[PDB]
């Protein structure tokens, strides 16, 4: 009932074992060695796409960098989603989080916009959320050069790309784009770089994880919080889209997203809470290294797919 | 939706024009009318069933009547849904929840035990929660009596059957029964009866609903209190069943259903959570008086559904 996937514990050991720089093994983790190593065993292949199209956004400190996802040439007006990485392990970026953008797009059979957002320390705070919101503005707006019709906007990101997706749908409902927000869908979310990570001792589940894992994830959620700010969202929820909202079972700020889903449902927002458990933090680009992660990321997947094809029933009948 | 929906508006209007409250309450014979008048307008007919039987379930208080419905007059092995009804505008019985029983059974395509608790103040407390968790027990058991193997339960029950709902899947819990609960699925659930009904002024749709239409809903929730008690769950929700929470979004004590939905979360519990905005309390027994509540019903059947699928996945 409190357990470890065993995929799972396979990757907390390859972890363990990661040597440093031939400068030094030891405790070792630079970003150039772990980004090799995460592209290495993380996620599958980007795989076939019928669009895979760079982008350039106008953007209040200039182009934001994006790129279309979608399992077809040409489609029918509908939905669009707008993506927001997180970090942790890696900065991350657009090929971070390509693998999994590009099967988002192929199971909901909808185009994926993900967005190249200004990073900290180079460009400070607002410039993240700014972009995500200039961004999801944009894409609302059906831009000639992106090729799609756009009838609503879906925003989802993990961890801290999770909080992105927060504050973007709280500016939206406060002031709408062209098209609204029909729903979010942030994993494992960071819902507040105000808050220090929970020590070993703290976290009922610890002793599963071990000391040296619970290390790489506090360093993860530290780096993450240095490179991706923004504010969290304390203030009244309602009116904000409904959601599906998934935590990993094992991660130590699991509490994080648990307590959104919890707010969601106290301001009457509709809400689908999930939990992996026996997974860790960050399991939507380690789809190769834990497959059981497939599992999880469908399971999120079909409540999204269920909220769309509602909301786009309560729409054609308010019409 | 847009705040009151134009059939909920029309039923608002309904219940205004019968005998209405007096000094906070439903006297007798005002409470008589209202239960024909509910019986005449409120849910469609109970319709085709391959199976509609009759059951008694041994109790600790003697015997507990009970009623079988089922689109298949015979089924492969699998769940088994245990439903415990709730009142206020309807007393509530097997009859008065039949039409939804019978539907619930129709959509998910799996049998429904809907349970006659004893009810207060002929019976008090504890019986109800004793029945409805003997009645659980039972049909975990896979008696000869229905014509059906169970390989697990489902619990759903509305208003003060909602807490009936938790209570049960909390005892099973704790203590388990021959197979376990997968899914529980409370509507519209009144989780603590020693909590005073919200006034006009607490209550932030209060003038959306209005003075008079607030005092229907408080002698209603008031005259289902004194006939259906349980206590509220106390403890830890670790361990709980997967969940759909049901609100209304027109209903006083929304805050109930929400906040059992918020602590299931905070527990690690996953749970689905729905508000049917611009529709009120007491809802599933209302598909014909107010269509649109159709939607909202077949909204919480199909999220039941997925988290069933799951469960037998996962197994
Ligand atoms: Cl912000």
């Amino acid at each position: 009932e409190l357990f470890v996937r065993p995929d799972v514990r396979g990757f907390l050991d390859f972890l363990n074992n990661l040597p440093g720089p031939k400068m030094h093994e030891l405790d070792a983790p630079t970003a150039r060695q772990m980004y090799v190593a995460m592209k290495d065993v993380g996620d599958p292949p980007v795989g076939e796409l019928g669009t895979l199209l760079d982008l350039s956004i106008p953007g209040p400190g200039g182009d934001i960098p994006a790129r279309l996802y979608d399992p077809r040439a040409s489609r029918e007006p509908g939905p669009a989603i707008v993506f927001f990485h997180g970090g942790g392990f890696v900065i991350g970026d657009l090929e971070s989080h390509g693998s999994f953008t590009a099967e988002m797009a192929r199971v909901l059979d909808l185009p994926v916009i993900a967005v190249d957002y200004r990073l900290a320390p180079e460009f400070p705070w607002p410039a993240a959320p700014d972009d995500c919101e200039a961004a999801a503005r944009w894409v609302a707006n059906s831009p000639a050069e992106l090729g799609r019709s756009v009838t609503s906007l879906v925003l989802c990101g993990d961890s801290a790309g999770g909080n992105l997706v927060i504050v973007t749908a709280a500016a939206l409902r406060d002031q709408p784009a062209k098209v609204p927000v029909i729903a979010q869908l942030p994993f494992y979310p960071a819902t507040d770089a105000s808050k220090e990570y929970p020590s070993y001792a703290e976290f009922a589940e610890g002793y599963l994880l071990t000391r040296d894992s619970m290390e790489w994830f506090m360093a993860a959620y530290k780096s993450e919080a240095d490179h991706i700010r923004s504010s969290p969202l304390l203030g009244d929820l309602a009116g904000m889209p409904p959601a599906v909202v998934v935590t990993g079972g094992l991660d130590p700020i699991r509490d994080q997203g648990r307590a959104y889903a919890a707010a969601l449902a106290l301001a009457g927002v509709p809400v689908v809470f999930r939990e992996a458990k026996g997974n860790i933090h960050g399991f939507i680009t380690l789809r190769k290294a834990i497959p059981s992660s497939v599992g999880d990321v469908m399971g999120a997947f079909a409540a999204l797919k269920d909220i769309i094809v509602e909301a786009e029933g309560d729409r054609a009948m308010a019409q």
